[PDB]
């Protein structure tokens, strides 16, 4: 194989405007347990949809992209009202 590179911190990205995006939520382990995701953008609902019934990844793609994306996001896993669970926040800063 080739050498790899990996950079911390690694939580804030800059995006080209125009560019085509791909978040990829994913629940190891508990994925079954829930039947919505949603991505969430600066404390609000971004997207959302129903989860995958065979894979442990919700894609949702987000492109042709402007400075209405700039912002923080996380991904949400639901069941009903009471049952959710949150990942880490990504930061995407988009540049013209």
């Amino acid at each position: 194989s080739l050498p790899d590179i990996t950079i911390f911190p690694n939580s804030s990205l800059m995006i080209s405007q125009g560019t085509f995006v791909t978040v990829v939520c994913s629940y190891s382990d508990k994925h079954d347990l829930y039947n919505m995701v949603r991505l969430e953008k600066d404390g609000s609902t971004f997207m959302e949809k129903s989860t995958e019934p065979y894979k442990t990844e919700d894609e949702f793609e987000i492109g042709p992209v402007n400075e209405t994306i700039t912002g923080h996001y996380s991904c949400i896993y639901s069941k009903g009202i009471t049952w959710s669970e949150r990942s880490k926040t990504l930061e995407l800063k988009v540049i013209k």
